[PDB]
């Protein structure tokens, strides 16, 4: 029991101060000493559950006893009896050898709980690589709520700590059938983690945090200066100003680094702003294809595998020197990061000279955890750089060029890649939406450069990309446009990011605890979107998921899609919910979002769960069956995604080749008597007959924001049937009324023989 | 309305300036001192004091403070340096002509005085003196209860309630029975007691912090605890209120700054202490940090404080020494040190700190950068600043590994120059013969020299090269004007002193060019020879004609 | 809405008024890339806005510029004059390319002050 720790603790402290008094006289205190050894001997069987004490301590203060120096023995056990009976296990942080008055006073001036967890592991704790030195390790002061670790190596030691130690509010169990029962029966408040890594951190962290109940009721709711400041804000070498928005920063970027004739590797689902500058700029647009989720019917993250194999078979065709950019979102609108280094590392080993737009505009909450700018395109750009001006790794390098000495190029789509570091070269570039996190006016934006040739390759080309789709001198307007927004973003409500991102783990938490809400509802995680083959620590992961980003899975609920949200969600709701699935529903989580935000979001959740479980008592045998049939018609009857399908041999300047030719397709529609108008009910049987139908115009559902067709796209059966069944209003570059636009077949065949005399006279 | 607001502050009366902290502290100084009456100013007191000064007339008495060579820094007058002068000024028999102390309490780098300490010493030889604690810095330390005790108003106010207590009247006169026998010029290695029968206790406190809630912009207060106001200096305040600003603020406004105080007291007292909790935890981190300890560290009061000053379950030993010992450092206002990486303070805050939360920065030594905790202060701030120096930290070591013979040698070069040798502090000169009222004293007249530089026959430029063989020439070079380099106030030069070595050698470093009275390109303003000779001639005159 | 969109064309007396909320630049450009394909010809006033230079720099358009008489006692350029327009248009009919011409793009009024007539 706790109270008589403190009682025998105080007793031994009166025993050891009676012990030093009778000592210093100089008699004999062998009976004294007996005294202290027995209360002693007495204490060690309860310290292993505290934490402050424990073991190391009463050991040491042990060691002292039988060395027979009863001063600093008594001293010691004074000093610890103290600090134990104000502070608790608190003062397991402090460092009593050093300062202590200024420990001490933080301690009094309380800012957040403190919270002891429980780490069940048999494995020997005092080795680095043992998770309790390693949980340990990366915990940062600055959090208002902190812990420290307990470690017990028996699963009974476990229980009994739990049983009686009330500064315990989270228990990590390793592989224990009924130990986690016995737990959450003992105390309902604990969280018991399951046994398994390095998120766990901030899985425990989070419900540390949520422990506070921030919502208590139960009656009631149960010009240059300012460019070098954002320079060294933001990583980045350079920086420039946008006050059009994210879409002209993406033209000028695109304008500024693509030329007629290359190649632009590019994720199809990045914005349409990307498809018009390359359209206005002539390059070739090569589309790769994100891993689909037919589950949950998204799109995720472009595989390295795809990028590889895509550079590998230009490489193939000769076509390679034309590539001189990749262009990735790096936080997916669903919510998977990338990993930049990865992406840039390998890439550079095959294409040297290549150019990096990552379209930065969702990932606002990147500075809201340390090790994650690490997952940011311009922290990672400097990090390549710097290993890349490092001898050790000329020398890891020249090690690694050996090894694949004796292996094709067309292998290299299996072995990672380390870059060349005599001849690659780091160009990256980046923008950051403004007004979506930042608060400013509406829609400016920012670019981020870190490129070892901007003056002698792409200044000028810069310059006349700004001159063009901003005529102005943005560079002095948004400098006082977004100041006002860092000094909002960074105090009120602290570092707004901070908040904002422990809001929505705490919100994950609390999802996953209530039984009501997660009866039906479900936060879908790494282990969700990001397949089993894409998961290889944070600096070995290729994708994970951005907690603020929150996809909820709607399917197992029911209630069909783009009617639940518009009925219930919107209502009342307000903050942002961006995107709506047949079954999953992107949260989102905005800078203006409160606890109580959070706690209505949860009782609008909570009400809808409970109306849901109303039905099911009165639901009769039609009912539930009515109600089977409809959750298992959006869970499993869901149709394939539009994978992209290749450019119509049209308008592809390589046959080889699957990079087509966006601006011709996109002019040469213009006309009226090359383009046609077939109804989507016919489409299917067109198709059927033989006929290529080619798309003529960017067809772009707005929900989704990404374009399904582009012009020059071979209309596939998958399209067809997506854009059936897709009935949402705001479809801009098609209309169901009229038809879908098309090349005439004597348009196309004309258009096919032309370029195939062009490339045959061309080659001779 | 005032009597809520001195209950807020402790004090008697609180008087708003919604001016600026100039305005007030040349509001107080015009309302205490007038023509002739001598004043013992610290000599880095904000430049509005002397000009208060020069107003008023008053015979500046400069208490010059101890050098900190390593980090080129003034700490603090030392208590008996200021019984020094007291006494000093005995001999020569101008005693009597003092009328104020004027120190800055909590220094612009953050040394703390002990303002009962001080009054208590002070008020012994001196029973009827004034005080005016400048408290631009130390305005926030009220709110958190163990700096409270540092403030003036709560000095004041203990010290008066000890001085009329029948306990203090038998230690009093222990302490003299103890004295008998003593010189009284050995007074100043003695520590010494008021008397309770003539002291009378009389303190003015200038603060801004009630600018920021509720306020208008750049207001100021003045608090005043002075048994003898509504006697000797209820009129003479209103008239220099009214001399430098309109009558409205005194009074009108202040009702409603009241009703706008009860709203910002509340507010300030529960945010304050936050800020200071960020500021230990941040100091504790730097140290405790593996490391950012190898290179960064955060100069303690043990570093800023030389043992000659100090007196040295420690919280109650912390206590103690906060509420008796003489210098200790305010956490909230961090003196981090660079000397480690061999970079001047200049660099680092050119290029590692540029995000900022709330406020980080107001100074930029040779070896070190000064950071300031305000209200603006939140958790993610020592989170930002931590992983900044961490980051630096990490940089700088894989430099060393990767640093040859050669590199290292350079960094320890680098190191080298910034750190242990630097140019010498330079102190305060002698007032010129011409501008000190009686040479057996070391006080000048301010205001003579101040109008004595108009005359441009008078005057002349002089350039720093020749400057430097004028004064191995014995050409006395004495300034014309203040000169007020990049930290506020502080004049290395006021009018009429004595340009030395020193202070030649300290202008020629300098990098900064927001020196006001300082012209690069063109030189100083000195007085001419002639001037000079004319000016002492005729002060030598006036004195020989009472003698007459 | 579109009521009141009808009513500002009563007002400018036009058939549909389209309002580009991002400078006047961003609609010069709008109307360049919506009227002038690849190749098209356009003529224009070389004093006219750079952001129409531009917008035929990115709609691929073969410009031909026409230059306005020149005022040397003020050193100021007037305007375009009619007979100029012809003597071009009819210019390059004799080469064939008269097909290709889309937009004459002159301004209305020169930064001067002097006005055409349209």
């Amino acid at each position: 029991p706790s109270y008589t720790r403190l009682d025998t603790w105080n007793l031994l402290d009166d025993a050891c101060r009676h012990l030093a008094e009778v000592d210093l006289a100089g008699l004999d205190t062998t009976h004294d000493v007996a005294r202290a050894k027995r209360l002693m001997d007495r204490i060690g069987a309860y310290e292993r559950y505290w934490l402050y004490p424990g073991a190391q301590n009463l050991a040491t203060f042990r060691a002292h006893l039988d060395s027979h120096s009863t001063v600093r023995l008594t001293e010691e056990v004074s000093l610890a009896v103290r600090l134990l009976s104000e502070y608790g296990d608190r003062t397991a942080l402090f460092d009593t050898s050093a300062s202590l008055a200024e420990q001490e006073l933080v301690a009094q001036a309380k800012q957040q709980q403190f919270y002891t967890v429980l780490l069940a592991d048999d494995s020997p704790a005092t080795a680095p690589d043992s998770l309790a030195e390693c949980l340990r390790q990366l915990r940062n002061p600055a959090d208002e709520v902190q812990f420290e670790l307990l470690v017990v190596a028996s699963i009974e030691d476990a229980i009994t700590a739990v049983a009686l130690n009330g500064e315990i509010q989270a228990a990590i169990i390793r592989h224990w059938v009924e130990c986690a029962e016995w737990i959450r029966e003992l105390r309902p408040h604990i969280d018991l983690y399951l046994l398994t890594v390095t998120d766990l951190h901030s899985t425990v962290l989070a419900g540390l945090r949520n422990r506070y109940a921030t919502p208590f009721f139960d009656a009631l709711r149960a010009i240059k200066t300012a460019m070098d400041k954002a320079a060294v804000t933001w990583n980045a070498n350079q920086t420039y100003f946008v006050t059009n928005g994210t879409s002209t920063a993406n033209k000028i970027v695109v304008q500024a680094l693509t030329r007629p004739g290359d190649i632009v590797l590019i994720d199809r689902n990045c914005h349409k702003s990307h498809h018009y500058g390359l359209v206005l700029a002539g390059a070739y647009p090569m589309y790769l294809d994100a891993y689909p989720l037919p589950q949950y019917a998204i799109y995720g993250a472009v595989p390295l595998r795809t990028i590889k194999q895509a550079l590998l078979d230009l490489e193939a065709a000769g076509q390679l020197h034309r590539v001189r950019m990749l262009l990735l979102t790096n936080c997916t609108f669903d919510g998977v990061v990338y990993n930049p280094r990865r992406v840039m590392e390998e890439v550079l080993a095959i294409k040297p000279d290549i150019c990096f737009l990552w379209d930065e505009a969702w990932y606002a909450f990147a500075t809201a955890v340390p090790w994650a700018r690490q997952r940011t395109a311009m922290i990672a750009a400097e990090r390549l750089e710097q290993m890349l001006s490092t001898a050790e790794y000329a020398e890891e390098y020249r090690n690694w060029c050996a090894s694949m000495d004796g292996v094709d190029r067309s292998e290299w789509v299996d072995h990672r890649l380390l870059p060349d570091p005599n001849r690659a070269r780091v160009r990256v570039y980046a923008t950051h939406s403004t007004h979506k996190s930042l608060s400013a006016l509406r829609q400016a934006s920012m670019i981020h450069v870190r490129d070892q040739d901007f003056k002698a390759l792409t200044r000028d080309a810069f310059g006349e990309a700004f001159l063009t789709h901003t005529s102005t001198s943005p560079n002095q307007q948004l400098l006082a446009s977004l100041d006002l927004a860092r000094r909002q973003v960074d105090i009120e409500g602290f570092e707004l990011v901070r908040h904002v991102y422990n809001m929505a783990l705490v919100f994950r938490h609390r999802v996953r605890k209530d039984r009501l809400i997660s009866k039906w509802f479900r936060i879908l995680d790494e282990s969700d979107l990001v397949p089993d083959a894409f998961r290889s620590a944070w600096r070995s992961d290729q994708f994970v998921l951005d907690p603020t980003r929150l996809t909820l899975f709607i399917g197992a609920t029911g209630m069909n899609g783009y009617d639940f949200r518009e009925k219930i969600l919107m209502e009342r709701f307000g903050i942002q919910i961006n995107k709506t699935s047949i079954n999953s529903v992107l949260l989102i989580f905005t800078i203006g979002v409160t606890w109580s935000s959070v706690h209505y979001l949860l009782d609008v959740l909570r009400r809808v769960a409970i109306d849901l479980d109303r039905s099911q008592k009165a639901a009769s045998g039609a009912d539930l069956a009515l109600h089977r049939r409809h959750v298992e018609e959006i869970t499993q009857d869901l149709p394939h995604l539009p994978d992209f399908s290749e450019f119509d041999l049209a308008f592809r300047p390589d046959d080889a080749s699957s990079f087509g030719d966006m601006r011709s397709a996109f002019y040469a529609g213009y006309e009226e008597a090359d383009r046609e108008y077939v109804q989507i009910g016919l489409a299917g049987r067109r198709l059927a007959e033989g006929k290529t139908l080619v798309s003529t115009t960017f067809v772009v559902p707005y929900p989704p924001g990404f374009p399904v067709l582009v012009p020059g796209q071979l209309v596939s059966k998958e399209i067809i049937y997506f854009l059936a069944q897709l009935d949402v209003k705001e479809i801009h570059g098609y209309n169901p009324d009229l038809g879908l636009s098309v090349f005439t077949q004597a348009a196309l065949a004309r258009m096919e023989a032309a370029r195939n005399a062009v490339a045959t006279v061309g080659a001779a």
